[PDB]
């Protein structure tokens, strides 16, 4: 019963049920990060540059210490101020609780400390220095309501609270929870949200999400016109503008129609007996048919990655890959990974992995190579055509592997927790500090959690290796770039010798978009924003930049770098003013 005009409608974001909204809960509904809670920094990554969201600055005392001035504007929704205190709380409270924003932050960050009221202190650990991770940590601090968490952990335990209550819910973004049942959730604009007087207001009154069970039925809505802003695998996608006539765009008119996500793995739980052996992860490296699979299940969206981990589609990257090492160890031009089932079954065979009578891989230990499932989440038609290809091959060489998609929530439970034998899933993306993001994120035994607990930190694989911490621990610790790019490089060897996971695809930024209510999506013709996904966890300003097809506005005038004539403060800049400040 909501007004069409004022409503975005939006799919490819939530699949599955409403969990809660609750960052500090195992398990959190599409929405919740993404417009409830805002950070002190907002990085742009097609800028490179950082937007003072919940922060007005940034001091660096020294290169270790930095210091954030908040806002005197910054306010919760329940009319209590955004304070230092509540920057420690979160940080704290994820320390404590094993999960929620900013995990990992104790690694890098000394203290973080409530100065005054207003000004919230982060203090560089010098031990492992990493300038990275540091800048990371304190620019990206997301506060939480610490008056809020403190009477919820009074009630209960704070990993079971749900955060429920449309009225009682308390936020620092745009939005907050206005309706749900088992079909939709939607979230209703704050309309005297504190932020008004610095960045406007975001244009739609509602964001809805229809929860449709997979990709067809989501597609089917898109073309009748029932979704504004999507975040879908679509088939085919060009045929709804040039065949179909639709009111419909992507970010490109031509192939390949989708700017790059991240990079897309086959995850292998090092965990499981079989899957432990590198020997194992490095034949499945070779079987997985990454030509064939990119055409007919991704629609060559999206390329083969570099099993570096480095996003090659950007030139500046490049830098980063030890091209050498790859193309010696893999035999091919680039030093991609050759699909070559011969070469996986020598593996396997040079490994003392002989078949028994089932066809099946046995060990000289003598571990069965499975039963083993590879998991997507149902409904996600091109990854579940993925996993049925790879599951084949994998057979065909002897390891036992089916496919299984259950519930969207069900597979990220699996996941997790790392209960999983394989899965397709995402990383991490460019940014400022790739390719150490990507190490970070996949290899880092630090971010895992033991198997039944959940991480959303990282190395869901449960990866483990030592000389990969020494060497996140050393890659950053001056700004050389020589220093990251030999760190990077002994990394590679590393990822090289054990297989910890396979870097699969570069994921494409499912975007398509609707005019008929709505206009001034961002695009290539458009460029205000370079993370549009609805499910993009920085996808927020695009609800800024968009208008009423009935009421044009001009773009937001805080949009673009200081010297273009918005706030955003390049990233260069933040560098210069910490090595100014040494
Ligand atoms: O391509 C697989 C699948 O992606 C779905 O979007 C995902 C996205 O790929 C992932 O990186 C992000 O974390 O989650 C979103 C969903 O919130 C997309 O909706 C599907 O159509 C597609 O089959």
């Amino acid at each position: 019963s909501l007004p069409r005009e004022d409503t975005v409608y939006i799919g490819g974001a939530l699949w599955g049920p409403a969990t809660t909204w609750n960052l500090y809960a195992p398990q959190s509904t599409w929405g919740t990060d993404q417009f409830m809670y805002l950070p002190a920094f907002q990085y742009d990554l097609g800028r490179d540059a950082w937007i003072p969201v919940i922060a007005e600055r940034y001091e660096f005392v020294d290169d270790k210490t930095l210091r954030i001035y908040i806002r005197p504007e910054a306010r919760w929704s329940d009319g209590v101020p955004i304070t230092a205190d509540d920057f420690v709380y979160a940080l704290e409270l994820t320390k404590e609780l094993g999960i929620g924003p900013g995990g990992g932050w104790d690694t890098y960050i000394e203290y973080v400390k409530a100065v005054d009221t207003k000004v919230v202190e982060f203090k560089a650990k010098e031990e492992n220095l990493n300038y990275f991770q540091f800048l990371s940590y304190s620019l990206g601090a997301q506060p939480m309501p610490k008056h809020v968490y403190e009477r919820i952990r009074a009630q209960m335990n704070i990993k079971d609270w749900i955060n429920d209550k449309p009225e009682e819910q308390v936020v620092s973004g745009p939005y907050k929870l206005y309706y749900y049942d088992p079909n939709i959730v939607v979230y209703q604009r704050v309309d005297d949200w504190w932020g008004k007087d610095i960045f406007g207001l975001p244009r739609p009154k509602y964001l809805a999400h229809v929860i449709y069970k997979d990709n067809p039925s989501a597609s089917l809505a898109f073309e009748r016109g029932d979704i504004d802003w999507n975040g879908l695998f679509i088939p085919s996608v060009w045929e709804l503008w040039e065949k179909k006539g639709l009111p419909v765009g992507t970010w490109y008119k031509k192939e390949p129609y989708f700017i790059p996500d991240g990079v897309g793995f086959v995850y292998v739980n090092n965990t499981k007996p079989g899957l432990s052996d590198p020997a194992v992860r490095k034949a499945i490296a070779y079987a997985i048919p990454y030509n064939e699979m990119l055409k007919k299940a991704y629609f060559g969206y999206g390329s083969q990655a570099h099993p570096s981990m480095v996003i090659d589609l950007f030139e500046p990257y490049k830098q980063y890959i030890d091209y050498e090492l790859a193309k010696k160890t893999f035999g091919t031009e680039d030093g991609r990974i050759p699909f070559d089932l011969d070469m996986a079954n020598k593996i396997l065979d040079e490994a003392g992995y002989k078949k028994g009578p089932d066809g099946v891989r046995v060990g000289p230990d003598g571990t069965k190579l499975g039963p083993y499932t590879i998991s997507v989440p149902y409904g996600w038609t091109d990854w579940m055509m993925m996993c049925e290809m790879i599951a084949k091959n994998l057979r065909s060489i002897g390891i036992d592997v089916k496919t299984e998609f259950p519930d969207f929530s069900v597979w990220a439970d699996r996941m997790t927790k790392g209960t999983f034998d394989l899965i397709i899933s995402w990383s991490v993306g460019p940014s400022f500090d790739h390719p150490f993001n990507i190490y970070r994120f996949v290899l880092d035994k630090r971010l895992s959690k033991p198997v039944g607990e959940v991480t959303w930190a990282g190395d869901w694989e449960r990866y483990d290796n030592d000389e990969v911490v020494e060497l996140l621990d050393k890659a950053v610790s001056t700004l050389d770039p020589e220093v990251r790019k030999q760190a990077y490089f002994r990394i590679q060897q590393i990822i090289y010798r054990d297989m910890p996971s396979i870097p699969a695809f570069y994921t494409a930024h499912w975007y398509e978009y609707s005019t008929k209510y709505w206009i001034n999506w961002p695009s290539e013709d458009n460029p205000a924003w370079f993370r549009p996904s609805p499910w993009h966890a920085d996808a927020w300003p695009t609800l800024f930049i968009i208008s009423k097809k009935s009421d044009p506005q001009p773009v937001p005038s805080w949009l673009g770098t200081v010297d273009e004539g918005g706030i955003e403060i390049p990233t260069a800049k933040i560098f210069e003013d910490l090595q100014k400040a040494t």
